[PDB]
DNA sequence: TACGCAATCGATTGCGT
DNA sequence: TACGCAATCGATTGCGT
C-alpha cells in the first residue's frame, strides 16, 4: 500500500515514507502529491511492518491482577492516561492471581515485543518470581512490591508500614486503646506491609489486639462484612477498627450498620486507600491516602526511561500516603488522659 | 532469530515454523531437535513479523470513555475475560469523551491494525459518528446505544427504557405518587433512555413530576450528592427518588444523612446499575441490575463472527436489564390504597 | 517420505547521483 | 539540490524433489 500511494504520486515510496516521517527535506509539490494520494487512497501505514523494521512497536503491556476493583482500577486509568500522553499504546491483561494465567499472559506479551512490562500481580511465589525473571530482556517495573525483591527491575514502593503506622496512632491518639483489624492477604504487600506498620504502633503503645480481634479479609467487601459481622458479635468489643482497604471498609459499614451499631458512635472505622468514592461512603469514611496516580505516572516513567535512556541498573521510587480525615472516627474513651 | 533457531537444530526454518505451529508432518527426531534448539536460543517468535504475513494480528481494541468508573469498569474486565479466552490480545483506550483523543486512539488503533473494535463512546455527536464510518473498514461493534444509529456497525442494545419503565412502576406499585428523578446526561442512552421509560411509566400513572423535582446528574457520586441535596432541599419533597446510576445513587445517599433524612424511612431511593458493591450501600440498595457481563461477551461474540465468519451485514442483538430489591425502598402513602 | 527454496507481507534507511 | 535503489527486519507458504 506504501507503493501504492508512491505510485499515485509518481515519487519513490523512499518519498513517501520521508514526508510521512518528515525525516528528510522534500519539495512543497512533492509533499502536497503524496499528501493528496495520501488522502485519497484513505492510507495509514502499517505499524506492524513499521514496528518490524525499527525494533520497537511503541506499546506497554500491563500484567495485572483485576482490573474492576477500585484500587486496581484507578492506578490503571492512571498509566493508561501516561502512556496516551507519550504515544505508548495499552495492553491490559489480568492474570488472576494464576500462575498459568500469567505464564500465557506473559508470552504473549513477549511475543506482541511490548516495548516495556508494568507489573501489578499482588502476590509472588518464587514460582512467578523465577518466570519474571525469564523475561528480564523486556524492561520491567514491579508497582506492588514492598522493597526490592530481585535485581533485574525497577519498583516503586508505598510504604504501606508507615501507611499502617500512621492509622494506629491515630487512632491512638483519638482516645482508643481497644482496638481491632481486619487486613487483607498477607501474601501482599498493601496485606502484610500496612498489618504490620499498624501493629508496631500498637506494641509502641503496650496495646494488645486481642487475636478474636484480628480478622482476614480479600480486599473484597463481602470480606468486610463477615470481619465487622465476627468482630461485633462477640461478647467483649473493640471500640474502634483498622480496615485494610476502603472497600472491605464499605464492606464493614454495611454490617454495623445491620446489627444496628452506629458509626462512628457505636465504633470508629478507619480504612485504607482513599478510594474515588470513600467521601461519599456513610459516613464519609476517614482514612489513609495512597497515591494512585503518582504511583501509576511515576512508574510509567522509569520504564521509560529504561526504555529510552538504556538504563539497565534497576532503579527504586518511594511514594507516600497520608492521612485524610473524614467522619467515620470519633474520640475514644482516654481522650482526656492524654 | 528464526533462522537462529534452525541453524542450530540443522533445518530449514521452513521446518523450524511447522514444528512452531504443528502446520505440517514432522519426523520426531527433527522436532525435537527444534524443540531444543528452540529452547537454548530461549526463542519467542515475533508477533509482529507473523502478522505482517498472515495479515491479522490477534489483537482487539476497546475504545471507551473511562475506565474507572464501577460500571464501565465492571464491563472492560469482562471483554477483557473473553479476550483471553480466545487469544485476543486487549488495547485498552480512553478517549474521554474528546473528539481529538478519540480521532488520535482510532488512528493509532488502525495502525497497530487491530483485528476489530470495540466501541463505548457513551455520546455520539455527528463527528463521532462521521469518523466511525470512516474506518467501517475495520470491523466494529458500538455496546453503548439505544438502537442501532448506523449501518456499518454491531450493536448491542440494553433496552434502558424498559429499565426506567420498571422502575417507575416498582415505585408505583408501592404506595408513590410524589417522586423525583436524578438522571445521567441525556446525550446518553442510560440517560436518556432511562428516563423516558421512567416517564412513560408516570404518565401511563397520570403522575406529574413537577420539575423541581427533576435533576442532571453526570455519573458522578458528587452530582448524586447536589442533586438529592437540592431535590430534599426545598419546601415539597418527594417520598421516593429515581437515581439514573448506582453511584450517584451512592452520593444521593450521602446527602440526606448528611441532612439527617433516613433511607428508606424518610425518603425511598431505587437506583440504576446494580454495580458490584451496591448491596454493601448502605443501606443496601434496590436497584435495576444491567447485565454487564453479557453485555461484554455477547459483543466480543459478534465482532469474532464478523471477523472469522466475515459477516458484513451489520448485526444488534438486545440484552435485558431486571429489578433486583434491596433496602432502600419503602411502602409509599398510597400502598394501602392499591 | 519428509523436508527445503524462494517469494512475499509493508514498511525504513544507507549509499549514491 | 532533491530524490531514488536495493537490502533488510522475521516470519509463512506454494511448489517441488
Ligand atoms: O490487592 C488489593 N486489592 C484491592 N484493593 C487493594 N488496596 C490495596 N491493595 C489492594
Ligand atoms: O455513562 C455512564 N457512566 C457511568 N455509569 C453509567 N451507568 C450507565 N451509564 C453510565
Amino acid at each position: 500500500t506504501i507503493k501504492d500511494v508512491a505510485k499515485r504520486a509518481n515519487v519513490s515510496t523512499t518519498t513517501v515514507s520521508h514526508v510521512i516521517n518528515k525525516t528528510r527535506f522534500v519539495a512543497e509539490e512533492t509533499r502536497n502529491a503524496v499528501w493528496a494520494a495520501i488522502k485519497e487512497l484513505h492510507y495509514s501505514p502499517s505499524a506492524v511492518a513499521r514496528s518490524l523494521k525499527v525494533n520497537h512497536t511503541k506499546s506497554i503491556g500491563l500484567l495485572a491482577t483485576s482490573s474492576e476493583a477500585a484500587y486496581f482500577a484507578e492506578i490503571i486509568e492512571a498509566v493508561e492516561k501516561n502512556c496516551f500522553q507519550k504515544g505508548y499504546t495499552l495492553i491490559l491483561g489480568n492474570a488472576w492471581n494464576n500462575l498459568e494465567k500469567q505464564r500465557a499472559y506473559l508470552s504473549m506479551m513477549a511475543q506482541k515485543r511490548v516495548d516495556g512490562l508494568l507489573v501489578m500481580c499482588s502476590e509472588y511465589p518464587e514460582p512467578l518470581l523465577a518466570m519474571l525473571e525469564e523475561y528480564r530482556h523486556i524492561p520491567m517495573v514491579v508497582m506492588d512490591w514492598g522493597e526490592a525483591k530481585a535485581d533485574f527491575t525497577d519498583a516503586v514502593i508505598d510504604n504501606a508500614f508507615e501507611g499502617g503506622y500512621m492509622a494506629g496512632r491515630y487512632l491512638i491518639e483519638r482516645g482508643h486503646r481497644e482496638i481491632g483489624v481486619i487486613p487483607g492477604p498477607l501474601e501482599r504487600n498493601t496485606g502484610a506491609g500496612r498489618l504490620a506498620g499498624f501493629m508496631k504502633a500498637m506494641e509502641e503503645a503496650m496495646i494488645k489486639v486481642p487475636e478474636s480481634w484480628i480478622v482476614q479479609g480479600d480486599f473484597e467487601p463481602e470480606s468486610g462484612y463477615r470481619a465487622m459481622q465476627q468482630i461485633l458479635s462477640q461478647p467483649h468489643r473493640p471500640t474502634a477498627v483498622f480496615c485494610g482497604g476502603d472497600i472491605m471498609a464499605m464492606g464493614a459499614l454495611c454490617a454495623a450498620d445491620e446489627m444496628g451499631l452506629r458509626v462512628p458512635q457505636d465504633v470508629s472505622l478507619i480504612g485504607y486507600d482513599n478510594v474515588r468514592n470513600a467521601r461519599y461512603f456513610t459516613p464519609a469514611l476517614t482514612t489513609i491516602h495512597q497515591p494512585k496516580d503518582s504511583l501509576g505516572e511515576t512508574a510509567f516513567n522509569m520504564l521509560l526511561d529504561r526504555i529510552v535512556n538504556k538504563r539497565e541498573e534497576p532503579q527504586s521510587i518511594e511514594v507516600h500516603p497520608r492521612l485524610i480525615e473524614r467522619r467515620s472516627v470519633a474520640d475514644g474513651p482516654f481522650r482526656d488522659y492524654r
